[PDB]
């Protein structure tokens, strides 16, 4: 039975408005209603992993799951497997696998961030799960981040807070929080943006969306537009939007958005917002695509619709080689040449390198760079040739182009990491002088730039 090198990934995020699920929710697995959406001749087929998140969840753990694989067993014929399941209040995460799958998934992490302090501590955060599949670690984070049309800035607060403090993944790549620590993270949830347009213009929206003209709507979405000026979910992808704003609905029918500002929403306004999303953050040249991204029209139990998404997603084997595991194949090296930081930082440490891979015995240290003043007021930090020659475990193209060399600049004085990055091995050519680069960020904002060139010798 051959390992694959290709999963299909279902995520689902849900904000159930503290009320039980109708009795069918299939169109939600099934990736049916608007956006997106999965054609129906792949009904039968299984995805590898569901991912389901839910907010304002009402049920159990258990009452949950029954009707998650209930659910699953209607549409495929199997019985799917608990990979893990993790609440915190009522955000909740479960991962489901295929049970061919149970032996190829190892590392099973779980973890939650509680978001804010004192009147804003007690309902928002995150929840979310890791572990590997196969040669691939898969991360999933659940948020439910601050509601409130004014309040953009706290939900990108509540970002930055989740993925510094949630702590999913492998504990030894200790400069690195969850958005370097996964060949694939998905972090879904009811992230509360909202589409920022006049109180005034709620019925010309409702015409829009009646007309599913969406453009003048998403041009005013504050995740797009967050995004776009890198305050939030900086290098995270995210499917165009072809659905209807998910948020806010008259329970019991899709007909009604319920906007108007009433004493049970402390007299705010909900115009209508696409609340519920989906995006992923892959290494540089793993394969990913997006599937289906779309939202369900027949579960109207919550003021909100699900929302579906689903990925193909690269996944590498649990290699074994007559060397590596235990020890290195000579063959194998990594050479970095002419390579250079360049940093935002006012600071004047000595700066050194740590290169982390599942590819390497353990993490190298490199010497201390030299420090330049860059022309329009920076920092560079120059290696040259300095740079330690990396001794992979396994030296097999096969295997070493498929791997990611995770880099953290460090403070010589303090030894915190001012920024990280990722460079893929997936290179043009071996035995070869190329240009690399990576971004560098330190708790998800941009802090710099790494570039150089580097060298690939394989078996081959
Ligand atoms: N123990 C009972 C309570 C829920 N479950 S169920 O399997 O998830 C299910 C849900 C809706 C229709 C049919 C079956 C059976």
């Amino acid at each position: 039975q051959p390992e694959p090198d290709m999963i299909t990934i279902f995520i689902g995020t849900w904000n159930m408005g503290n009320a039980p699920p109708p009795k069918k929710i299939t169109s939600w697995f099934l990736s049916k209603g608007q956006g997106k959406t999965r054609d129906d001749s792949a009904d039968y087929i299984p995805h590898d992993i569901y991912v389901i998140g839910t907010q304002e969840d009402p049920l159990s753990e258990k009452e949950w799951l029954e009707i998650l694989k209930h659910s699953l067993q209607e549409i495929t014929s199997v019985t799917f497997k608990t990979v893990a399941i993790h609440t915190l209040w009522n955000i909740r995460i479960v991962v489901l696998a295929k049970p061919e799958h149970e032996n190829r998934i190892s590392h099973i992490c779980t973890d939650n961030v509680k978001t804010g302090i004192a009147n804003t501590l007690g309902n928002k955060g995150a929840v979310g799960v890791s572990f590997m599949f196969n040669g691939t670690s898969l991360g999933f984070v659940n948020s439910h981040l601050t509601s409130g049309s004014e309040k953009k800035l706290r939900r990108n607060q509540n970002y930055m807070n989740i993925l510094r403090f949630l702590a999913l993944g492998d504990k030894k790549l200790s400069p690195f929080n969850i958005t370097h620590r996964f060949t694939h993270l998905f972090w879904f949830g009811d992230l509360n943006y909202r589409v920022d347009l006049p109180t005034w213009e709620a019925e010309t929206i409702i015409q829009k969306i009646k007309q599913q003209q969406y453009a003048d709507l998403l041009s005013h979405d504050q995740l797009l537009t967050e995004r776009r000026e890198q305050k939030v979910f900086l290098h995270f992808e995210e499917e165009e939007i072809t659905f209807a704003p998910t948020y806010r609905f008259e329970r019991l029918t899709r007909d009604k958005y319920a906007y108007t500002k009433q004493k049970a929403t402390g007299m705010k306004y909900n115009l209508p917002s696409w609340c519920d999303r989906v995006l992923w953050k892959s290494y540089p040249l793993v394969h990913v695509v997006c599937q289906s991204y779309g939202s369900t029209s027949d579960i109207m139990t919550s003021d909100h619709s699900p929302v579906f998404a689903t990925f193909e997603a690269g996944v590498t084997s649990q290699f074994v080689s007559k060397n590596g595991p235990g020890t290195v194949d000579s063959q194998g090296q990594i050479e970095f040449l002419r390579c250079y930081a360049t940093l935002k930082t006012k600071s004047q440490t000595k700066f050194y390198l740590e290169f982390h891979s599942s590819c390497l015995e353990s993490f190298v240290k490199s010497q201390e760079g030299e420090n330049e003043e860059g022309s329009e007021g920076e920092l560079v930090v120059k290696f040259g040739e300095t740079l330690p020659k990396l001794k992979p475990i396994i030296s097999d193209p096969e295997y070493l182009l498929d791997q990611h060399i995770l880099i953290s600049i460090k403070s010589s004085d303090s030894d915190e990491s001012y920024g990280e990055g990722c460079i893929a091995l997936r290179l043009e050519a071996t035995e070869t002088q190329l240009p690399i680069y990576t971004p560098l960020t330190h708790h998800g904002e941009l802090t710099g730039h790494f570039q150089g060139e580097i060298k690939l010798q394989t078996s081959q």
